[PDB]
DNA sequence: CCGAATCA
DNA sequence: AGATTCGG
């Protein structure tokens, strides 16, 4: 009583896979050189009138009907029945043109963009000819890294890590270790975070301090529903930690923003599996302190200092007309091109992620405690032969120095006045007391060992 | 079955570009030169119905069919597949009659205004012989604005700082600093608020002072949906801050008002993505007080004062029968084409906001405390060689003065008891303890450097 | 394949402009001598089906089938696209056979009540019979309204000003000065409002103390929904604003109460823009207290004096059977009759609100003072010749009174204990620092100027 | 491309005005003697399936197919346009087999009732059979009288008050007087309610303490809604005013509820104008303590005292067994015959609710 | 293939 | 001069 060619488009149509059924149960349609997605209203009837004139004309005829249209829709949505998942690589950067790669630096477009499904894009069309090295363009937005951060052997490492940092934001994955950006205000992290979202348009996405000092998983999050299927994040505007009234940043929450599906409730939906592959930077004028710290925690935590004011190691004058030429997207290509060279350099085949935590004085005093406070452990047993006449008595299997002792020989190696508070948290932390008084900590001095 | 040539009459309505998907998923019309849009009531028949004699009667007569026009209705919606974005230029002033422009001053109507795109309009139709500067009602309402702010040299840097704002409101984008109309209860403000109301129809929004003290992102928020793609806002109403019971003015929700789409849930919908293109405008009697205050806020906010009362630098008397003139519109196309040279003469070619926060208590306080207070850093380092006698004791690599002399030296420069409550928030704001006791902030007097 | 003739229908039932799409996006239907309206029930159907005899034979015959019916309602819809705005002249009273005038006495029907766009009524026919001067009920009616407010030259002024405010209750336009019904229980302000509520019918609207000491823009607000478009409002039920418990009058609440279109959020729908044509009055028993006072409030805000008791002026005995008769509606026209002889004699041809607030002990205290204190300005900086020696300094171009010196000679005029709260109030709100303690206010008075 | 004659059955249905629209914008039909209601299903195509059998058989039969019955049903809907209100008569007490007058005590039914517009019935068919006075049940019922209220000259005041509170409880009108039950626990005060609830039916309602003591018009109110067309509201549960931590009586909420439409949200519906017709009766053991005192509250307060305790003036036995026959509805329609003669007695032929402030 | 029934 | 079915 209906049409039975209706089907046979539905089948044709769904040959060229142009429509998919997504892990979360949506629909997207490969429309225009790109993977367009809408939940709330199916875009599969655009995607239909899109294909029509790539059908023969016995087709493209019936597929004027609108009820023969949505006919049609209804017949893909229950021929797709598998829901395969989307986004998997993290080398390819998505356009509004197409696809790029981030390996050979080759842009896709079309069908050979087709093979690859993104979800996001870039939020605007691809241009090779401003996607070129040998530009002015290129040379004055090099000039303006170098001045933010020196080509210095001093800050060699500090300038290697923060490339490393903006190639990876770039990648379609997992960040394994958070970044900060510390200096003082107006030394180039919010020029870097500028030229960076122009670069990368909608991938960019930036927040405030609520993720780092609350806790996320409470009722519904807009921020980790803004957050899935990013590309890089900004984390700035934190506060005068050493001050009272300001959080401490929590290292629940940064274990929390370090898996590939980070959990956290939308608004008025079911998207709590939300991808996590967003490089997170960390914007501040102040060395952070952290409720906890531990030794995860300092190997997913990075540290970058910008050490070149604009009016430190040098001081230079600040360039007015230059937030326009970002906001215009004259270095938006430049900027990108220089992404993809670091990301050759660094990245490529692999990504790497290494953390640098001795730049925060809470972690480097936790550092410092951990290369001189190895904790006891049955293996270090035998060593209480020597250990006896030095007042480490052996509790329980455990080789346990006095809390006295300990505090006594905290203040040869660290300040016990400027640790104090840090040496007091330490030890409320990690101490034990062995019958009321003879308190403990189970860790042991390589200075004795 | 159905009709082939719907297909192609909705092809050729599409080709007119009458009807364009917005970025927000939503549907616009091009009806009686105005980009009519209603998310209720889809308005694409309407628009058929409106277009449908502008074409071939073969095409006309089947319009007339609402089966065959919803079919081509959905036609359109098919197709339409690129949620073009709207609203883009910060110049032109959309009208019930066409757009406006604020370069030249020409107003375009038709397929003039048809190439703009204005989702909102003055919600009134354009008057070219209203809009004239060689009226009565040019002359007194010229005379009105004198009287609320003098044309006095004293009054120049004001007068044109208010001339600014209120050039501003005109404009179509984001607002980089908020302005606040300071003064007495009936000294202009209101006269003034009600004239940009008058001039600008639909475009006006007012508010309290709910936005200002309250966490906007807060589940649903009205406010937030009415202030979306707006040209001006009114905040008045604000309390005795000075007194108990008052709520201070959230820095936090300042700079989440300068933000092109400020976040915020409306009811019932999905659009927290609000473009934010209106000029704020605060309406107090009271010099504010705010919660948190920092270089960038201060940066972010401009205060007007107004000096003459209608019963200051002038008194005069009040006309009680102005009130109904502007209600009437008498002053409407006077207001608008006043406005218009001011654009002209100050935002032409491109919009200016400087802050002006050194009319507030407060923010005088903490602008003195910069001047006096800059930051210790390493380059101050070499300065401790002087600074050593003079009680500043390097700490850290910071110079670091004792809390002690600091609100020593501080009462010399302030008021210690006027500012007693402001210094000793910036103290608990920014203090620093060496140990215990030798409490420091980590900032400089220059009359030592 | 449809019915052309119905298009043909529509375009001849939209020629009498018998339905009219709103402002608000609503349509109303113009069905037995009233503009009937309804968002949850299109009433285009009814309408189609009230005026089908008003059509040929050809024509009615075609309108019998509900699907040509509801065709030819969506053809209506689609046409309608301009969304005339409604209720725009104060001076026309609607019933449900038509409008009354306001201005000559004389009542409109049909066609003639037509020409007005009325979407809300008295809520009753309308009958001139009942509807003269010279009937007993009138005359009864008199009587009652004399022994309420007597006829006497003491009460003259507030008697007028009663029924000035009476006159003002059948006003379509917005209450510039709100009115306060001051007295003791049972005076005559329930009679009062029981006979205006008979007499105007879905007109009338009563509220308690909410509105008057809570924030009314908080999320859902029915309160404002069913203000919208009212002919006036009672706000009974006023605290002891002496004692503890009882709040203020919010003088924001009083100034949002004040404009033509108040803002507030319907309950699960989109109508924030409430118009507002209602008069307000206030019933309570006791003289009000207000959390903020100014000039801008004392001139919203007239007092009406209740002067005669029912068991004042004069003590008469209560009429036990008289509600019967109010309840029963025997007044009602008497009522209208005598509020339309107010109206003529007060309100023609321009509404007249003048604030009386020197009827509060509070706003009388601020009016005196306003009256002794106005306030220092650079006019007022010549007097300091003569000001020196009476104590008033020169302070930053303000000619400054110490608080000590104020607060002498405000005990002078006022009452320093019984206005203590009130003066300690005031010097709070309008109180300055010279330095630390030459406090000033910057205010002079007329007896040293 | 329809049928015309289902615009002439729908016109001769309302001929019959079998279905009227309600001044709320809703509809009620006309079905069994009853006007049946309800917004969430509209009744109009079970009272064109009622009304077939009315009307030809060349009707009847097009009526059967359920689209055109919701043909004619919008037909009716468009043809119905004045929202004529109903439920006036404070003097009529509708039943489920029809409407039983206050005046002469006669009961209608059928196109009799039909006359009447009750959106709101007692919830049980009427008998006249029961209702009668030389019945068993009527002697009881005077006898649990008397002793709730001794015909006494002492109480000779308080029980008439008493009895014109119980039959001014079937009033369809606005009470001008709120009245109160004052006494011990357990002094017949839930024993006269139980009556009252089983000989009303439906009417009955029954609250605590929240509408005495807080602010009624706060958004949503499910007690107000309720309380709408009701004829009597019992209002227990008050608390020891002497003891700290109770509120007092707010006369801001006693004047609210003594106006014929009480002002107050309901729940995801526009039904804020709610009629009021209902006896308010407050339950409690203590002298009433209120925020605010004057006039025209001591004018609309009346106290009636129980002073006969069941184990005062009088004090008896308990009957445990009577609370089932309560329940049983043995002494309702002997509780409606007592009622009705009361109304007669004193509110034939005008209402009247003095108040009692000097208790 | 035309008409009627069934009818978005 | 819904389309589509069923009947002629």
């Amino acid at each position: 009583a209906m049409g039975n060619k209706l089907f046979n488009i539905a089948q044709r149509i769904l040959d060229t896979n142009s429509v998919l059924l997504t892990e979360r149960g949506d629909y997207i349609v490969w429309i225009n050189n790109s993977w367009k997605f809408n939940s709330e209203e199916p875009l599969i009837t655009k995607l239909i009138l899109s294909i029509r004139h790539q059908l023969p004309k016995e087709y493209s005829s019936e597929l004027l009907c609108p009820r023969k249209r949505k006919t049609v829709e209804a017949n893909i949505r229950d021929m797709l029945v598998d829901s395969v998942e989307t986004d998997t690589y993290p080398d390819k950067l998505p356009f509004k043109n197409g696809v790029l790669d981030l390996v050979d630096g080759m842009f896709y477009s079309g069908d050979d963009a087709k093979k690859y499904t993104c979800t996001v894009s870039t939020g605007f069309k691809f241009d090779d000819t401003k996607f070129v090295e040998d530009s002015p363009e290129m040379e004055e937005l090099m000039n303006i890294i170098n001045d933010i951060q020196p080509l210095t052997d001093e800050n060699k490492k500090n300038r290697e890590l923060y490339e490393k940092t903006l190639s990876s934001c770039l990648c379609g994955a997992t960040k394994g270790c958070l970044t900060f950006f510390f200096g003082e205000t107006a030394t180039g992290k919010s020029t870097t975070k500028r030229l960076l979202k122009s670069a990368i348009g909608d991938l960019f996405v930036e927040t405030g301090q609520t993720i780092l000092t609350d806790v996320l998983d409470k009722g519904p999050n807009p921020f980790i529903a803004n957050m899935h299927l990013k590309r890089s994040v900004f984390c700035s505007e934190l506060p005068d930690f050493a001050c009272s009234g300001s959080k401490k940043i929590r290292s629940d929450n940064i274990k929390k923003l370090t898996e590939p599906c980070v959990i956290g409730r939308p608004c008025f939906s079911n998207k709590i599996n939300n991808r996590n592959h967003a490089t997170i930077i960390i914007d501040t004028n102040y060395k952070p302190v952290f409720d906890r710290i531990d030794n995860a925690l300092m190997r997913r935590i990075a540290v970058v200092r910008f050490r070149t004011h604009f009016s430190y190691d040098k001081v230079k004058l600040l360039d007015e007309g230059l937030d326009g030429k970002i906001q215009n997207n004259r270095y938006r290509f430049a900027f990108l091109y220089l992404l993809v060279k670091w990301y050759k350099k660094y990245h490529v085949p692999i990504m790497k992620l290494y953390p640098t935590p001795e730049e925060i004085p809470d972690f480097a005093f936790y550092l410092k405690i951990g290369t001189l406070l190895v904790s006891s452990s049955v293996k270090h047993i035998p060593l209480m032969t020597d250990l006896s006449k030095k007042g480490y008595i052996l509790y329980d299997n455990v080789v346990t120095l006095p809390l006295t002792t300990f505090q006594q020989k905290i203040s040869k190696y660290f300040n016990s006045r400027l640790f104090g508070h840090d040496i007091e948290s330490f030890i409320n932390r990690h101490k034990k007391f062995a019958n009321v008084s003879d308190e403990y900590l189970q860790y042991i001095f390589i200075e004795d060992i």
